[PDB]
């Protein structure tokens, strides 16, 4: 898993992506019942990725657990934010579900507006889709990192295992840009620029927590169980 | 402003640091937990105030986009200066010298959670072995980048000011990397390092968010700082 190049783990985390959905209604002849349907099936695509993000299978079950559970609205977002990049103004949350920031003002034109935002500030960097790929998991990997309040043997050979897979994406990342032929100083402001972008993204996520825990309905932040039962496979 | 060296950039900033505050309260009288943290956080903001237009580039902005910059990022920069000087003090949170808390007198007045993510990030800190000249960069990219993302206008002078915003981020980039090269890092450690301290900053956002749902949730009228409070001492 850290004995991957450069090349190797780019082309790991390409091969890793999940599918496009669709939204599911009757296009012939409900918003935040239709991004729910929408997150809801695209969370069980996405637990398939993880387990594909080189390094991620190799921590526990729980620890599995617990960096989805801290990344999965994240992770959600910044893929609507790179779909969304070649449409100014819209956000495409499928693309049979383009939508601008007046058709949010039905619930969230606040959490439209700072998506959008977002999407503005890709495209204006330019992001290539291996940039991304090595954010998502970048993501994955860092989000719930800081908040593992455990110091067993085990937890900090966890720890140090993520923050060594964290460095090789960055490496990774770095590589990217010095094959695009960038210069060293371009390299590291570029790296700098992409990860700046994260605590972004981890504030429009905790924004739209604060929403779906309002709604105070059972279903709507996926419990640790419920990621328990996706991630804990047989074979 | 953006024609400084990088020695230059450090150097500013390092004269630029607040000073410690103490907690008011008797100490010859029995040991109220909010009370003093807030009475302790609004006497700090005033100095912050003063920190931030001594950052190189901040007082180039409009009153307008400075407040922006303050309302975004106040929190955040409060706790990685307590983050900071808890540094050398495991297991405690040294709000000030004389209030060393550690996590069970934080279970006092929904913010052991918070005590716990603030110390986490100490341990973090420690286990880098973060340097000043470090910290102070890390500080300055916190005030610049927090609320870039939200200025929410397109006018040319809004293009203009979010530029100018990135090119000094950029810069304080260059600084981060010199004072890795001048402590004998690698290109790769370099790098590496880079991209570890940048990543600490999206778990600092989360911990802001997860304080101002607190502060919110008291329903007191001055606990968030207004945009105009803030207009008045940036004046
Ligand atoms: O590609 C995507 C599909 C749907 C979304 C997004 C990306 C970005 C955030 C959205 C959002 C809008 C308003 C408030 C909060 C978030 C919305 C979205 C809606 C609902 C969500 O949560 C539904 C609950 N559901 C239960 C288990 C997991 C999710 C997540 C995301
Ligand atoms: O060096 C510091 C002094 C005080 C603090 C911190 C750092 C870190 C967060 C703290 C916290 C504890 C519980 C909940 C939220 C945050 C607390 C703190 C307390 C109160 C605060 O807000 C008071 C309101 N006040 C009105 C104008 C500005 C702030 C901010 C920070």
């Amino acid at each position: 898993a850290l004995s991957l190049t450069a090349d190797q783990m780019v082309s790991a985390l390409l091969d890793a992506e999940p599918p496009i959905l669709y939204s599911e209604y009757d296009p012939t002849r409900s918003m935040m019942g239709l991004l729910t349907n929408l997150a809801d099936r695209e969370l069980v695509h996405m637990i398939n990725w993880a387990k594909r993000v080189p390094g991620f299978v190799d921590l526990t079950l729980h620890d599995q657990v617990h960096l989805l559970e801290s990344a999965w609205l994240e992770i959600l977002m910044i893929g609507l934010v790179w779909r969304s990049m070649e449409h100014p103004g819209k956000l495409l949350f499928a693309p049979n579900l383009l939508l601008d920031r007046n058709q949010g003002k039905s619930v969230m034109v606040e959490i439209f507006d700072m998506l959008l935002a977002t999407s503005s500030r890709f495209r204006m960097m330019n992001l290539q889709g291996e940039e991304f790929v090595c954010l998502k998991s970048i993501i994955l990997l860092n989000s719930g990192v800081y908040t593992f309040l455990s110091s067993t043997l085990k937890s900090l050979e966890e720890k140090d295992h993520i923050h060594r897979v964290l460095d090789k994406i960055t490496d990774t990342l770095i590589h990217l840009m010095a094959k695009a032929g960038l210069t060293l100083q371009q390299q590291h402001q570029r790296l700098a620029q992409l990860l700046l972008i994260l605590s972004h993204i981890r504030h429009m996520s905790n924004k739209g927590m604060e929403h779906l825990y309002s709604m105070k309905s059972k279903n709507v932040v996926p419990s640790y169980d419920l990621l328990l039962e996706m991630l804990d496979a047989h074979r």
